[PDB]
């Protein structure tokens, strides 16, 4: 498979290998802020992430990962619209070329800069290839970016970037805090749906925050040096790899809050 974001083999291309690119549960999409209803049945959400153990960081052509050791129950996302508990194994972001683009999920069709994904899979299902496989496999907690204060937890990433600049390349990356890229606030949406990428498998709970992390100019411009090339091949920056908000379909987005 040679998907990406360009003219050739961007998300109008996917469903070609992925035909569930046309299903019924498809992300990201619009939250649409009038329609969504408050949920009382919602529980508290619980992200646990002081036992978080950071291990490297890659780049694999499409995004950045900070991978972690998930071998036990460290960092650890439960309550909200979740039963039973979700390991931390990764996030990454997606962005844009410019600072009017960049997330996934949209806003009332608000796009922002740029949108983190903290990845966590259900350890009912006792690893990660076969929670994929499930309804109820993954939680991926998003957070939207904009550009304003620099971000300070954000700083460790922004700085090791120049060494992972191409596709395949990997740097060790201990002991990064995830708790530093979290907003105040935990109020959050939620709906099901499923991976922004090929395989594209529906397999997610959502849990968006309302509340956006701000990350300065310089921070951003850092993450598009990045190439989506090889060494020694012809650069392509990084940027762009969003795909667009899908249809909603037969789906309800619930909020937290009143
Ligand atoms: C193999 O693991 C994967 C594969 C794809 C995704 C994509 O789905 C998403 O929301 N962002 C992505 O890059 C992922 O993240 C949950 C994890
Ligand atoms: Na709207
Ligand atoms: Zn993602």
């Amino acid at each position: 498979h040679h998907w990406g974001y360009g003219k050739h083999n961007g998300p109008e291309h996917w469903h070609k290998d992925f035909p569930i690119a046309k299903g019924e549960r498809q992300s990201p999409v619009d939250i649409d802020t009038h329609t969504a209803k408050y949920d009382p049945s919602l529980k508290p959400l619980s992200v646990s992430y002081d036992q978080a153990t950071s291990l490297r960081i890659l780049n694999n052509g499409h995004a950045f990962n900070v991978e972690f050791d998930d071998s036990q129950d460290k960092a650890v996302l439960k309550g909200g619209p979740l039963d039973g508990t979700y390991r931390l194994i990764q996030f990454h972001f997606h962005w844009g070329s410019l600072d009017g683009q960049g997330s996934e999920h949209t806003v009332d069709k608000k796009k922002y800069a740029a949108e983190l994904h903290l990845v966590h899979w259900n350890t009912k299902y006792g690893d990660f290839g076969k929670a994929v496989q499930q309804p109820d496999g993954l939680a991926v907690l998003g957070i939207f970016l904009k550009v304003g204060s620099a971000k300070p937890g954000l700083q460790k990433v922004v700085d090791v970037l120049d060494s992972i600049k191409t596709k395949g390349k990997s740097a060790d990356f201990t002991n990064f805090d995830p708790r530093g890229l979290l907003p105040e606030s935990l109020d959050y949406w939620t709906y099901p749906g499923s991976l922004t990428t090929p395989p594209l498998l529906e397999c997610v709970t959502w849990i968006v925050l309302k509340e956006p992390i701000s990350v300065s100019s310089e921070q951003v411009l850092k993450f598009r040096k990045l190439n989506f090339n090889g060494e020694g091949e012809p650069e392509e920056l990084m940027v762009d790899n969003w795909r667009p908000a899908q249809p909603l379909k037969n789906r309800q987005i619930k909020a937290s809050f009143k």
